[PDB]
């Protein structure tokens, strides 16, 4: 099979599922990805967020603004440097985060059905290496 | 290691690379995905393309609509049912398709650097299983 094509189909199917199940939480269209990174990294900046999620800064910028408008996060300029805008989860964001975490844990269980622990262990090694290979190529292309 | 987290980062990284490299070819934002499926499946219907690419029917309709506007594909209405449209690549779509095919092949080579033939074969098997797993779950979720 086409390895990258399979990876893309897995990613898009998961995204399509989330657009349905997170509809009532207003975290569709990948919004939950951003909230998860903000909750795991209080005080993080837009630039770093895009780096982690692997998207362009304009894309990340729009996602963050939307999350703010929906009340999941808030931003605060640094007193020292006005240029640094730190992102934090609001009470609402910290409230829904756990559901997203558990839903993600469930998605993994669904995706990994049929695979044993040692098989999942090898898979993990291959994927991390691929992610590193592709992330580096992205930097190079950027 | 969060397996799906890795899968997601790899997919988004590739998408981000495509948005830069296909910019002059008018195929960014995943548009190349639809052109490829159309060239691989001449005459395919919108419903089926969304199923293969794993997206909702409206997202696919939007992508297919943009491809038509940018002259990559055309849609012919079925004689028995005007609402059914078979999608075909235009001359422009066919001319560009090969470039996309080779660019995707290059992306796989970059991604798989270091992995042996045997490891890649095992990976392929694991990914096919995963894809079937999540595809059926999506199908179930959709059949609400």
């Amino acid at each position: 099979t086409d390895i990258l094509r399979e990876i893309g189909m897995i990613a898009r199917a998961l995204d399509s599922i989330s657009n349905i199940e997170f509809k009532e939480l207003s975290l569709t269209r990948g919004q939950y990805l951003y909230l998860v990174r903000v909750c795991e990294n209080p005080g993080i900046i837009q630039e770093k967020i895009a780096e982690l999620i692997k998207v362009d800064r304009t894309t990340a910028a729009r996602a963050i603004k939307r999350l703010e408008e929906q009340g999941f996060i808030y931003r605060q300029e640094d007193a020292s440097n006005k240029k640094i805008k730190r992102i934090y989860a609001t009470e609402k964001g910290k409230n829904v985060y756990p559901i997203i975490v558990r839903e993600n844990q469930h998605s993994n269980q669904v995706a990994l059905q049929g695979l044993s622990e040692v098989e999942i262990s090898q898979l993990a090694d291959y994927l991390v290496r691929m992610r590193k290979n592709v992330s580096e190529d992205w930097e190079f292309v950027k």
